[PDB]
């Protein structure tokens, strides 16, 4: 449990207002080091054993700040940002088949070694593209892994989670594994479209839509079978319909070893000009049903 002191922090930016939960960037003085540092309430002893997690997929636990009352936790920082922040700007452009292959691997193998390889068992619940970070080589690194456990207060408006929670996690019901799953498949999405999911709607409509009506986020016409399948296959109201990551490994690795999906993908991605209406269509619908 190493120990990263106060005075050995400069703060420069927070996100989410100061309270419990929210996220600082900042500077480690004597390691020279850009570092990100979460304001906790406490230090709960079962979430020390998060402290030994570490796989590169993840973002990488440097340090506790205990200097009662202040506690907090602090992390590498991703030089790039939010995987969600790069989408919906113009530097996502450069997105192609290869780019969204690796970084769909990334987020699955990150997932599936906080499944099932380490030291504990652990169920994110809350996955999501602003959850996603890139370092500064590219490399995807999942944040906030230990909150639906641990920090209470970085799961809580929430209306920015709605459309990447699964049903069942909607419906406060108990969960598998398979609700990050079905979260995963929302951060697909994105990737493939380069689209806000249910943009324009508020979230609680998104909750009602996607529980009740089991409504999804549209993949257009033009998008390759591979991508719809698995997409469908992760969005199944039912829970146990949902793949394994390693499921979704196996599943990544088959379509890179088709050689006819490059062609396909890439000629779908510099089409959007074309099937952009089809998302503008249904999100048309969705708000005229509400009025
Ligand atoms: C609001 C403005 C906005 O949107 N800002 C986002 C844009 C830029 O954000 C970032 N760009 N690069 C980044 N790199 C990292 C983060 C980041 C890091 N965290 C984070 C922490 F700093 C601390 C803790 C956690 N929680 S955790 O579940 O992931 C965890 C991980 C390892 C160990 C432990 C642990 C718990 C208890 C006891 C010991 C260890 C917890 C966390 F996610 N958040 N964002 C952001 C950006």
């Amino acid at each position: 449990f190493v120990q990263i002191k106060f005075d050995d922090l400069q703060f420069f930016e927070n996100c989410g207002g100061g309270s419990f939960g929210s996220v600082y960037r900042a500077k480690w003085i004597s390691q020279d080091k850009e570092v990100a540092v979460k304001k906790l309430l406490k230090i709960e002893k079962e979430a020390e054993i998060l402290s030994v997690l570490s796989h590169r997929n993840i973002i990488q636990f440097y340090g506790v700040i205990l200097e009662p009352p202040n506690y907090g936790i602090v992390t590498e920082y991703a030089s790039l940002g939010s995987l969600y922040d790069y989408i919906n700007s113009n530097r996502s452009e450069e997105m192609d088949m290869d780019h969204i292959m690796t970084w769909a691997t990334d987020v699955a193998k990150g997932m599936h070694y906080l499944h099932m390889e380490a030291p504990v068992k652990v169920i994110h619940r809350d996955l999501k593209s602003r959850n996603v970070v890139i370092a500064a080589d590219g490399v995807l690194k999942i944040c906030d892994f230990g909150a639906s456990r641990f920090h209470n207060h970085t799961t809580h408006s929430l209306v920015g989670t709605f459309p990447w929670m699964a049903p069942e996690v909607i419906q406060s019901l108990p969960v598998s594994e398979t609700c990050d799953t079905y979260s995963y498949g929302v951060v697909l999405w994105e990737m493939l479209t380069r689209e806000v999911p249910f943009k324009g709607l508020e979230g609680l409509q998104v909750a009602w839509l996607v529980v009740e009506k089991n409504e999804r986020l549209t993949i257009p016409s033009s998008c390759p079978r591979s991508f719809a399948e698995l997409l469908h296959q992760c969005w199944e109201a039912d829970a146990k319909k949902r793949p394994s990551f390693k499921q979704i490994i196996s599943i990544l690795e088959s379509m890179s070893n088709d050689t006819s999906l490059p062609d396909k993908c890439n000629s779908f991605l510099h089409n959007k000009a074309e099937w952009r209406c089809e998302i503008e269509a249904t999100l048309e619908r969705l708000k005229k049903l509400e009025r």
